[PDB]
């Protein structure tokens, strides 16, 4: 089975949607946030709220309902950091784990550039070959359940070929074709 990794800033909307749901299909799946540390939003002429990554969701989400229990189940957090709760202990930082994967998916410009910059700035022998992926999915609620289907169908499409590494230009087009979106990809070792 292919080993994927799925990532955002924060690890919590975006990548956690898609998390969920390819889990929910059977995916071998991880999810990761590429900033220096997790931000969630409050009042916003505000300084938002800040955690360390590998702070528990519980506890993210304590910290917020007794800071305003109704601000943030209307804005949609409370609900955001239940669900991530029930997946996984705490946001993670991707420039911080040892897992390898087959396929990175980044949600948006900035995460890919910090991805590719990351694994480059390593290197070991392995010399293994992993996909880097952007899907540009939008930061709400709304859209990091349309880009995790999106994101979904396109592993779905990936897992079929038993030749990843010669296969994988061509269904990124034929993917980029029906779905009429661009997909920039990377190539880097392990
Ligand atoms: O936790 V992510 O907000 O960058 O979707």
């Amino acid at each position: 089975k292919l080993a994927v990794a799925v990532v955002c800033s924060s690890n919590m909307n975006r990548s956690m949607e898609a998390h969920n749901f390819l889990a929910k299909k059977g995916f071998n799946v991880r999810s990761y946030g590429t900033g220096e540390r997790v931000k969630l939003p409050g009042m916003a002429f505000d300084k938002p709220n800040v955690y360390e990554f590998g702070t528990k969701y519980e506890d993210i989400y304590r910290d917020l309902e007794s800071k305003d229990k109704e601000f943030y189940t209307q804005n949609g957090l409370l609900h955001m950091l239940d669900r991530n709760r029930r997946i996984k202990k705490c946001p993670e930082r991707f420039q911080d784990t040892k897992e390898q994967f087959d396929i990175i998916v980044t949600v948006e410009e900035r995460v890919y550039d910090l991805v590719v910059m990351h694994m480059e700035s390593m290197e070991s022998v392995d010399n293994r070959p992993v996909h880097v992926l952007n899907v540009d999915v939008v930061d709400n609620a709304e859209d990091a359940l349309m880009g995790a289907f999106v994101i979904t169908d396109m592993i779905n499409m990936m897992a079929k070929s038993t030749d990843l590494d010669n296969d994988i230009d061509e269904l990124i087009q034929e993917f980029e074709e029906r779905r009429k979106r661009v997909i920039l990809h990377s190539v880097l070792f392990y």
